[PDB]
């Protein structure tokens, strides 16, 4: 059965609820991004209507085998009816494809649904800057005050540096970067761009990346791994065991691996800057964890909320316990009295 806040009341619609089967009065389903805890259950087999991002359109016929007839993109920053009723999708600042749904329901009742976002003042200058919002159903991932780490841009020159400065040390270095879902796709962009490289992987994460509508993409990546000195690889083998089974089938053509590991937030982010992060080492083998997130830190979710000004917030995001909810519930509560909504 599908919970209710994943409904959007006086529409039959829902939002990221593949996983129940035919939900009793939907008539579309929205897809918010490409990530599997939100696709769960779509297949070649589904034969409902599906309203989504271009790029999301893409990975679903592709990737999900979804048949085309049943696949609905949107262009975003645009008003659009769908079942008599006005929406807008607007870029969420996740992975590739993701968006936020603004619903503009018959009654006057405004709706923002944020899917998972990392929120930006540059959002304040969207077409959310022109009218109020009632609901808002909110990407609350890292809303604690714990949850602090830098902005992208400090993380990926973080990488590159240190990156240029091992492969020019030693011109026999290989890069390895971790993967397992669409998203963070700037760290090997970048560090491959540093070295003068493209980035070489398996044919199927190849496939992942020629949807996504990244400009040039056919002179930044390819599946001949001999000719590229920075490799993917799936996350579960970013480790010494794995790493250095990797270093064996490269046939003697390097002599030491630098990865990447992107996380989320992890507790070294309670006493270390970005600066002095230190990698773990066996060998001629070094492996970095940086903390490159899609979601907002607490800092961003209480200037996006304390601007929007909403009537009422729905999380999205924990809410499985009731220590959980009691905790988001006094932060709401906080940012209100203190902005004076
Ligand atoms: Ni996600």
């Amino acid at each position: 059965t599908c919970p209710f806040y994943k409904k959007i009341p006086g529409t039959g619609f829902t939002v990221d609820a593949f996983q129940y089967g035919v939900v009793e009065g939907c008539t579309a389903y929205f897809l918010t991004h490409f990530h599997s805890d939100h696709y769960a259950g779509l297949s070649k087999h589904f034969t409902f209507p599906v309203y989504c991002s271009e790029i999301t359109g893409n990975l679903l016929k592709n990737k999900l085998h979804v048949q085309e007839q049943y696949i609905h993109p949107l262009p975003l920053d645009t008003e659009c009816i769908v079942n008599g009723v006005k929406v807008v999708l607007l870029d969420a600042n996740h992975c590739p494809g993701a968006v936020m749904i603004l619903f503009y329901l018959p009654n006057g009742t405004v709706i923002l649904h944020t899917g998972d976002f990392r929120a930006d003042p540059s959002m304040e200058r969207s077409l959310l800057a022109d009218q109020k919002v009632h609901m808002l159903y909110l990407d609350t991932t890292y809303c604690s005050p714990e949850y602090t780490f830098p902005s992208q841009q400090e993380v990926i020159r973080f990488a590159i540096n240190t990156a240029f400065e091992a492969v020019t040390l030693n011109p026999h270095a290989l890069v390895v970067c971790g993967t397992y879902s669409i998203g963070k796709e700037k760290v090997f962009l970048a560090i491959a761009d540093v070295l003068g490289s493209k980035v070489g992987m398996s044919q199927e994460k190849y496939k992942t990346l020629q949807c996504l509508n990244i400009p040039e993409i056919n002179s930044l990546i390819t599946t001949d791994m001999c000719s590229s000195l920075v490799h993917l690889l799936p996350m579960m083998q970013i480790n010494f065991k794995g790493l250095q089974s990797h270093l064996k089938k490269c046939g003697g053509k390097y002599n030491q691996i630098l990865a990447f590991r992107p996380t989320g937030w992890t507790h070294s982010n309670k006493f270390t800057r970005i600066a002095d992060v230190i990698p773990q080492t066996k060998g001629n083998i070094s492996i970095y964890g940086i903390p490159y997130s899609e979601h907002s830190s607490y800092l961003e979710m209480k200037r996006f909320v304390q601007w929007l000004k909403p009537q009422k917030i729905i999380p999205t995001v924990n809410v499985g316990t009731w220590k959980s909810r009691s905790t988001m519930e006094k932060y709401f509560r906080e940012w209100k009295l203190e902005a004076g909504y």
